[PDB]
């Protein structure tokens, strides 16, 4: 025609979209009309109503006809838009709720400046079947309703995995019923780094934890937008909080103990013990965490970050070691991490932990998440031994580090490091290793950021950290890797800052790099 609709600015990009401009498309001026009968009527109302549509649930001659593809899967959908109606074809209710938010991010103006849809058609389904972001709510928590607004942008851009980072040093947040200090006392620390002065303590406590309906809400909105929540609790190390609440966890009999929910950040040297009664308590903990992530296919047992020297100077680790035929420390980490996988999967799960967990014996049948970038052949030898993996490379995916220029200075806005990770940066990650055999890449589960707290008190702050890396991340999680280009990529992020800054969203602006709210209140205080 001589008007042509605007091409949709859809994040992540589909695999297939044919786009006919300059036909007549569907007229949103007067609303959607939704079969009301239908279960996903109410999820499109949400979204549709998030993106300033009205809608109405009907009994006949809806606008939108859901239909039911077995052979799109569990994530995979069709679009199909002409003037007389809107069909969405999916293998599930994933796929359906990735439809719609394609579709809000296919609206363009009409003729006449109102909202329409033009005719197009679309067939999509993701690239990695793991999409995901990890929350710390250790350094520092965030409350549900932060967490909920969290999960309502992960969905927009198609991310179906929360991993959620719940137990360290500085607070234990998971509610144990059978020990309550994990929370009473391990939910709690005496003080915090000094915002801008890291080397000093605050003098103020810093405490919480979720409770067991706020874990199951959390898990139940998450579900209902696609997302699965995946439960952290960290083994052997990162692990004072646990250990201050219970000191007998510890490595009671080496000198100086002195277990306490720790004041500061970095790594620390309080491990549990490998006794049997610490493999009693964490099968206990194991045994509540799959009553609240009943559907969670993974338990994540960290594995990170735990020094050795605790069990060096601890006489009973040293006597569990030649108990059981371990020659190092390393080697006792390896059987720590066997046993604790062994209570997973009794209960129908599978372990999950960071690339750590290789040291002294990669067990067969664990999960590894990748970060160590500066040790490329972790990720390598995991994936010739036959292990599903996860990449979350700190050369790509740490969110807490600093993006380019045109942060404040104040310091509210500092940083764990000055290393500079833009959402271009982000948007050039390829997942799968250089020289995987191609029958291994369906060991590449996916990619997630990690979006550590120990600088990012509350949501504006995180907003600012993971708005727009996030959506870069998105496509390279979704979009088939030839399709991305850069220039293009940028000009779908411009047109969803209009969407964003209706939310209020503190994103790092793409043109200046200033923050998008720059009056937002960034504190600790809740």
């Amino acid at each position: 025609h001589h008007h042509h609709h605007m091409a949709p600015h859809t994040i992540p990009l589909p695999a297939a979209m044919r786009v006919q401009t300059g036909e007549s498309g569907f007229s949103l001026k007067n609303g959607v009309r939704l079969p009301e009968k239908n279960p996903l009527s109410r999820q499109a109302e949400r979204i549709f109503r998030d993106n300033g549509i009205n809608t109405a649930l009907v009994k006949n001659n809806a606008d939108i006809i859901f239909t039911e593809d077995a052979s799109l899967g569990r994530e995979g959908y069709r679009l199909a838009v002409t003037p007389d109606s809107i069909s969405i074809a999916s293998g599930s209710v994933n796929g359906t709720l990735y439809a719609l938010q394609s579709l809000v991010q296919s609206i363009a103006a009409d003729k006449n400046g109102a909202p329409a849809l033009p005719r197009m058609d679309v067939k999509d389904q993701p690239r990695f079947s793991w999409r995901g972001l990890m929350v710390d709510s250790c350094r520092h928590m965030m409350p549900v309703r932060d967490i909920k607004k969290v999960l309502d942008l992960m969905e927009r851009y198609k991310f179906n995995t929360l991993h959620w980072h719940l137990t360290d040093d500085q607070g234990w947040r998971l509610p144990i019923a059978k020990y309550p200090r994990l929370t009473t006392v391990g939910g709690a620390r005496a003080q915090s780094p000094v915002i801008g002065n890291r080397n000093k303590g605050d003098g103020i406590p810093y405490s919480g934890h979720y409770t067991a309906d706020e874990i199951r809400d959390v898990v139940r909105y998450a579900r209902d937008r696609g997302i699965t929540v995946i439960p952290e609790v960290e083994m052997p190390g990162h692990a004072s909080a646990a250990i201050a609440a219970y000191p007998e966890l510890g490595n009671t009999d080496i000198p100086g103990y002195e277990p306490r929910v720790q004041e500061t950040w970095g790594v620390h040297s309080y491990t549990f013990s490998p006794t049997e009664k610490t493999f009693r308590f964490l099968e206990d903990v194991i045994d509540e965490i799959c009553a609240l992530f009943p559907d969670s296919p993974y338990i994540h047992i960290g594995g990170d970050e735990a020094p050795k020297n605790q069990w060096k100077q601890s006489p009973t680790a040293q006597r569990v070691m030649k108990d059981n035929g371990l020659a190092n420390e390393h080697e006792l980490q390896s059987y720590f991490i066997r046993r604790v996988e062994k209570m997973i999967n009794n209960r129908g799960k599978r372990l999950i932990g960071w690339d750590e967990i290789q040291e002294g014996g990669l067990s067969p049948t664990a999960t590894m998440m990748v970060w160590r970038s500066q040790m490329p052949h972790i990720a390598a030898q995991a994936l010739a031994q036959g292990n599903d993996i996860v990449m979350t490379p700190n050369s790509h995916l740490y969110f807490d580090y600093d993006q380019g220029p045109g942060k404040p200075a104040a310091p509210e806005y500092e940083t764990i490091n000055n290393n500079q990770l833009t959402w271009q940066h982000v948007y050039g990650l390829e997942p799968v290793p250089q020289g995987t055999p191609r029958e291994r890449e369906k060991q590449v589960l996916g990619c997630q950021a990690n979006i550590w707290t120990e600088y990012i008190p509350n949501l504006p702050k995180w907003e600012y950290h993971v708005f727009p890396r996030a959506l870069a991340l998105a496509e390279v999680a979704w979009t088939p890797q030839e399709l991305k280009n850069e220039k293009d990529f940028r000009k779908r992020l411009d047109r969803q800052l209009p969407f964003l800054d209706a939310r209020g969203v503190n994103y790092k602006r793409p043109d200046n790099g200033a923050p998008a709210q720059p009056k937002a209140v960034i504190t600790r205080e809740r």
